[PDB]
């Protein structure tokens, strides 16, 4: 008997929905879209509106909304986007319990699933999910590398006036100040960008990448990015579901890699049927090594804010 | 030096934004997303967040957010989802009228910078609002269309897919007239891989599917609480956009301007149509049963009702 | 471990190659192109060529070429196209026996290495060649499938599409019976956007179209001069493969072991089918006219008259 | 009135036919299949077989087979695959081909595949009367794609994440830069030692012959048709890709008066510009050994 893949997308907000919707139209499998019971009606409203567009886009996928994790039973992938002028401490603590509470139900109804976390801060929350899940390091990944690279590509595209298919960004660690960009491993059709873009403009593109998610927040006035984040999540689900062995930047457990371990950190990754198949150790220059250390201690910080 | 197509989506709300997103990702061309001046930053927020997903999904489109119609310069297709939704305290006539003025302000600007474009109208009441854009655009009837029956058949097909547990791709569906009580389904022209549905589903459930397809927009309003359908409505718009942009000569129900078709004239109404590169190519004039001919009459008195509400 | 679906395409000729290329392209799995040892070199040269396309079209599928059934191990779907064509000074009986022979020798080696595969058969005469495969496979009826209906309705839809000047998306067809002459197309079950084709095409034009579809294959071999159609055939195979692999529960006309449906038993025939993750989920029994029951018995007559040449 | 993009595939054999299907499949537009009027019927039934697959795959595309060039009227793109499974034999086809092609589609971009392609595209360029951006060759997209394959098998990572770059002719004329190839963006020199990297460069070079040598009585059509289509799509969708492509140099790299595989921007106006990679002392010397052969083939012409 052939069964289509089953993907459960927890949190039915702006990214979780846009994600659920891409997942459906591509026919990567049936999508179960979960939120708290107070938002179950909306979440079934957002499932069904999506599913009523299944005749029109000509895609065969089931899309249901629910407040009940029994609907998540036997998922291949689980993507967690669930999350809430307030302190860093109370954001990390608040989202952390939500990570613990989402996880216990997820792994319970989905024992052999791969989990992809988006939740902010995705460095410490994927940690929380890794921990809480019990799962071996390969089955728990965070998104942040692919969205940063994607921002930098777009900027590098609209600067050279070429295709986004031809620009490859290389981002290490998390977002903004925690970002360790590798421009030397960034190209336009394999041409090092550092020979196409002048430093001042390239330094600008780096900082805008850093300031990329804040920038959308200020544009919207109410909320953060969901389109590009959503597209980031799907592409990593596409990698696992189709064992594509993608080299993409992911948030990943480190067990000695770059001389660090017992943390999550955004690193070069091979993405396939066993989720994270290989963390990749680059040989890094002295500035990169030292800037990575800032970013590692900047993640050990939020992890001191975990309870 | 023959370049990308240009689609401008007026209103950067849930429908305009979702629709713009689908358009770009199918590389149907460059998308200019347009809303009011207060909401320029949020629009640009939506178009920037879209474009930034393009290196991920591997589609090459320009997408911009803007309240300056300069940016819609020489658009091939224009989708109007620019609209008020019901304001608690509003009469039918106030919405109807509030929305018409928006059509006039939006249309004027659309033919100013894109006088040789094709216009697809979602704004409620769509029957009355596509008419507004036709008589203010000064366009030929073929260059201005309303979306309505795609979303109603897409709804109908899902419930029928769900009843018979078969691919939505092999379920079809026919409706003339509008949404709600205006909707004029032909079960006799609805099927499952070419088996008329009446042979497959009992009468209680089949009537039940029709009823669910009148109330279909309401179903989605009641579940969300605030807001309305966007994904199904956006896909629908995208089907009609795709038809015209690729000259597909599809047979879709669209809101088109009758000039004697079914012996009605000077109006827009949901009729079967060829949709292709000349917009609405033909209105298909079916031979209906007296029943159908007369339920369509009720449906057309409805469209007249609203039409008497235009200032 | 999440693993990709594995498909094996027996016979690396025009149809089997093409099928292997389309499958690869859709990322529907890993593809194993399988001919006789004498054509192993050219079969590996196709698989590599196909695989060398994948950086360009942008799919990750693994394609290799073998004579050896060992690289078909634990295959989910096997698509049997392997066969010989008509050789001059050879009768009906000797192509049938020779192909049957091949059907039997391919299948003992397919069901050894892939015991829980679904098998889609193309080899002409398909209805008997499907029947052989089902006897030698010892698999239940739902796992052994033939292609013929989708090819022919595609041919029919293409002729109506030409005839009306509309997209083929909105043309629906339905054909029971084998191929060529022994082919039963229901014009009453054929529509252009849900509208019966009898209301749109006059009877001379609609009968001739029905006649072009009967001769549909021969038309192409007469134009080619040397060999039979491969694009339309391989596409047909892919939709059927895709329906099993994404459990899409399509209503498709497939070749299916009849066990009382349409008043027939103990044969494989073109019939209505729901094609899903469990192969042939169910044959759908239509209400036919006596003209159609006699028209289908004519097909079964030529079909059974072919089955007789077996052993 | 909105109207389809039209693509005439000149050559209705293995590469010509395989290209037109894909093109129709992707809905890049309407497709005229062409060959000699002898082979008018085999063409037409390639055209019909393909158009008969459209209901099943579900793409709206007119695919027609013809030997009358009138039916290739108004083509946006013209794909030249008319050759013989001899630079003088394939030269003399280009000349008769190009004259009718500029005559029905005078506005059209010409992407050529016929071997020896840099010399056959050059021959197309000279008869065409068109600008240097309007006549393109296909080489590096195929060789590079053979490279990314071999580099994909070797590391077992996605093909999508392998990058490649080959400058120069088709065969032992190829000068791919292993230092402008990567896997995940991380240079291959760092991922693969010199004896196995040398082997991938070697296998890339023989690439075409490996395909001939297995097949027995033809050459490559699946990777070649995809390579053409990618280049069609760049022009038809103004994609503005940086693809390896055969391009008429007028100074570039201190070479001119010759077609040769070089980095380019490929998009709406065809080849918009060729890109000048500054090269290691042995890449320049090696590019020259490739050209100096290439030039000879053009002293095989007329
Ligand atoms: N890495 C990134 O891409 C990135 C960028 C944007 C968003 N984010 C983070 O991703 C998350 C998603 O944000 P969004 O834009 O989708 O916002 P949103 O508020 O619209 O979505 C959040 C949803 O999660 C639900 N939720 C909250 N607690 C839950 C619980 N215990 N169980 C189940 N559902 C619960 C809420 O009810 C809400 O529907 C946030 O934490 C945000 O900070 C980070
Ligand atoms: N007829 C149908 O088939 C159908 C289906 C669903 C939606 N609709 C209609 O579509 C309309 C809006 O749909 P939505 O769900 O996206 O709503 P929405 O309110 O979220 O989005 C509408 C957007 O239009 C903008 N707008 C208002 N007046 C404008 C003007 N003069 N110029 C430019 N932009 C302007 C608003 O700022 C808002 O952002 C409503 O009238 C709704 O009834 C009808
Ligand atoms: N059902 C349909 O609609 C339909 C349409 C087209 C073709 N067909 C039939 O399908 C078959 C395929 O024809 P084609 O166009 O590919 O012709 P072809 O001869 O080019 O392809 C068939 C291939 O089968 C191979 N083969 C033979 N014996 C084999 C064996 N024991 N194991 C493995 N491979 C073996 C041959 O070596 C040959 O390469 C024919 O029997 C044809 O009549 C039916
Ligand atoms: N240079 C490259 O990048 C590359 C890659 C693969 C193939 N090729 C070349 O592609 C070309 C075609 O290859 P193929 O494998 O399709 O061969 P093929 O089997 O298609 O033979 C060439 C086709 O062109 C037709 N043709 C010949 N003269 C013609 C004329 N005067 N007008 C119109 N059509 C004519 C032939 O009848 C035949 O259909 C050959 O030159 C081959 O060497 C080179
Ligand atoms: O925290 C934010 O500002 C949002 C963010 O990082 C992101 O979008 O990736
Ligand atoms: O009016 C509304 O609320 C929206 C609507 O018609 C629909 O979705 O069909
Ligand atoms: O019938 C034939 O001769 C070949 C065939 O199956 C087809 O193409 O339909
Ligand atoms: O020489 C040939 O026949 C074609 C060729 O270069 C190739 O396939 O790479």
């Amino acid at each position: 008997a052939m069964k289509r893949k089953k993907i459960s997308v927890i949190g039915a907000g702006f990214t979780g929905a846009t994600t659920a919707f891409l997942l459906a139209q591509k026919e990567l499998g049936d999508v179960v879209l979960v939120d708290i019971p107070q938002l179950e009606n909306p979440t079934k409203g957002k499932a069904l509106d999506m599913l009523e567009a299944s005749p029109v886009l000509g895609f065969d996928a089931n899309i249901i909304g629910t407040s009940d994790y029994a609907d998540t039973a036997d998922s291949d992938i689980v993507v967690i986007t669930a999350g809430i002028g307030m302190s860093r401490d109370d954001l990390v603590t608040t989202n952390q319990k939500i990570m613990k509470q989402v996880t216990k139900e997820v792994v319970k109804y989905s024992p052999n699933c791969y989990i992809i976390v988006l939740t902010n801060p995705v460095d410490a929350m994927t940690y929380t999910v890794f921990k809480e899940s019990g799962f071996p390091k390969n089955r728990v990944i965070g998104q942040s590398g692919v969205l940063d690279t994607a921002r930098f590509r777009t900027f590098v595209a609209e600067e050279l006036n070429i295709s986004v298919k031809d620009v490859t960004g290389f981002v290490l660690g998390g977002h903004g100040d925690d970002m360790v960009p590798l421009v030397r491993y960034s190209y336009a059709g394999g041409i090092p960008l550092e020979k196409l873009i002048p430093k001042d403009r390239l330094d600008a593109i780096v900082e805008r990448t850093r300031k990329g998610g804040g920038e959308i927040v200020n544009l919207l006035g109410n909320g953060s990015a969901y389109y590009a984040p959503a597209a980031s999540l799907v592409e990593m689900v596409e990698a696992i579901l189709k064992d594509q062995r993608r080299i993409l930047p992911a948030i990943a457990y480190l067990e000695g890699e770059y001389g660090y371990e017992g943390i999550y950190l955004g690193v070069p990754t091979i993405l396939g049927g066993n989720g994270i198949e290989k963390v990749i150790e680059l040989e890094l220059t002295e500035e990169e090594k030292a800037a990575l250390a800032k970013s590692v201690e900047s993640v050990k910080n939020v992890m001191r804010m975990l309870e």
